[PDB]
């Protein structure tokens, strides 16, 4: 039956397995400053914290969502003869898994794979980014007009997110398409505006309600981050805690456990890319992160908060998004505070002298080689008279606190526009990334130069520089020299 083919499919959007969650949500994932992983796997310094993984965690990624989408996305194709719901849904779920992938290594293969063949030509970033919004539209004419009809009885049996509701998928998928427009919207100007307009009438996420989690975490019914949080291998990231704690924000409880190194209390995170080799015992004490501390709690895959922030965006640069920034950033604001349950947005939307907080790590001595000095000084209450890049940073500040635990939200709007201004590493181990950029990209992995060594070579010229580095920018990314 195609709907069960999709269950393993749905792995990708919030990764609940432990050695998923720790791939996606916990490596690579300190780049967006919200999550530190305290181990070194006895590499040392040679570790994506100081952007010189290894192959094998290099490569993790690729074979971990490959591995959840193929090959159950052409079974179903097949199955279904491209038509229906569950068709819709594996079009879907297989754009968010691959989005996920071309944000972190630029070409994939995409348009032209084929049921069981490994030696797939890849798409250019431009090509695949296409692509995908395509399929996303597809998908998103299914689901319309499923949603008339009411619940989807189908998909219900197996809709840990939504229980069938083809109205919540609709809204997730024009958010999605929003949150795609966004991302390429620096290469991509006008393509990205006409998307994003046709995403904001399709209808985005409005209230918590509407808000996906994986509610049975992948039907494991436990989340992997109490696991890994457990071993321990994760803990809260100096840099989103360091923020919060500037702006006394009163979301932190929520989001983190105190310290409980000392008697002082406090939130304290995790230096990502510490001056010395980091030590899952030595940070054992530090911030943990809240969902880690009860395993029941279902992982998040995409917040109402998020389609507000991304239309503020929208509304800065222009496009018709059906309100302005200032509307749309109080309304995520308050939608991040109501989906965890926090009071106080009034009194914090109304805070103009807060500023972002320095570091320091006192916690346990001689770390204070790890203490780093906030260069942001981003002020949480909207003023209309700001220059344009002090918006933006506003915007995407507030946007990044909300959109939490979220691997890839900090990174990726980084290295788009320079905001949030994620702690990097204390240094660099790759002689390609500095610690004013950070790494760049994930690179093209071993499996394929063995296995499919004509196209992923072919693929090396697609990207920007031609090089298949940590260093390279990828397609949608601000370049060196400013432009896109
Ligand atoms: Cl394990
Ligand atoms: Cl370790
Ligand atoms: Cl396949
Ligand atoms: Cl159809
Ligand atoms: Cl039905
Ligand atoms: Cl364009
Ligand atoms: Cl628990
Ligand atoms: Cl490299």
């Amino acid at each position: 039956p195609a709907s069960n083919l999709l269950s393993t499919m749905f792995n990708v959007y919030a990764c609940p397995q432990q050695n998923a969650c720790q791939e996606i949500n916990c490596m690579w994932a300190s780049f967006s400053g919200q999550v530190t992983a305290t181990a070194n796997w006895s590499f040392g310094k040679n570790i994506f914290a100081y952007y010189n993984a290894s192959e094998g965690h290099n490569d993790s990624s690729w074979g971990r969502l490959y591995g959840y989408i193929y090959p159950s996305f052409f079974l179903v194709e097949n199955s279904t003869e491209k038509k229906g719901v569950i068709y819709a849904m594996a079009q879907l779920t297989r754009v968010y898994g691959m989005q996920l992938l071309a944000s972190l290594q630029g070409p994939i293969p995409y348009t032209q794979m084929k049921a069981g063949e490994t030696e797939a030509p890849y798409d250019n970033e431009q090509t695949v980014w296409h692509a995908m919004f395509d399929d996303l539209d597809n998908a998103i004419t299914i689901l319309k007009s499923a949603a008339t009809f009411g619940v989807n009885q189908d998909l219900a049996v197996v809709d840990q997110f939504y229980k069938g509701d083809c109205s919540k998928w609709l809204k997730f998928a024009n958010t999605l398409k929003l949150r795609m427009a966004i991302r390429i919207s620096g290469v991509e100007p006008e393509y990205a505006q006409t998307k994003a307009q046709e995403a904001v009438l399709g209808g985005v996420m409005e209230s918590v309600g509407d808000s996906s989690y994986d509610t049975t975490n992948g039907g494991i019914n436990e989340n992997g981050y109490a696991i890994v949080s457990g071993w321990p291998e994760v803990r809260a990231n100096a840099c989103l805690v360091s923020y919060m704690n500037g702006y006394n924000d009163p979301r932190r409880p929520a989001y983190f456990t105190p310290q409980t190194q000392t008697a002082a209390g406090g939130y304290v995170g995790v230096r990502s890319g510490s001056a010395e080799i980091p030590e899952p015992t030595v940070y054992a004490n530090y911030s943990k992160l809240f969902i880690a501390t009860d395993k029941t709690l279902p992982q998040p895959v995409m917040y109402a908060a998020e389609a507000a922030f991304l239309r503020a965006e929208g509304a800065l640069k222009g496009w018709n998004m059906g309100g302005d920034a200032k509307t749309f950033y109080e309304k995520g604001v308050r939608l991040s505070f109501e989906e965890f349950g926090v009071s106080g947005a009034d009194d914090y939307l109304a805070d103009a002298t807060s500023i972002p907080g320095n570091y320091v790590d006192n916690l346990i001595a001689g770390h204070t080689g790890n203490n780093y000095t906030n260069q942001s000084s981003i002020t949480i209450k909207w003023e209309d008279g700001a220059d344009d890049a002090k918006k933006l940073e506003r915007v995407l500040t507030q946007k990044w606190i909300a959109c939490y635990p979220d691997p890839m939200n900090g990174w990726a709007d980084f290295r788009r526009t320079g905001y949030p201004r994620i702690f990097p590493a204390t240094e660099s181990m790759n002689a390609d990334c500095n610690t004013g950029r950070g790494q760049r990209r994930l690179r093209f992995t071993r499996s394929e130069y063995n296995n499919n060594k004509a196209n992923v070579e072919a693929a090396v010229s697609m990207l920007s520089n031609g090089k298949d580095s940590n260093g390279t920018d990828l397609w949608w990314a601000m370049k060196e020299n400013g432009t896109y």
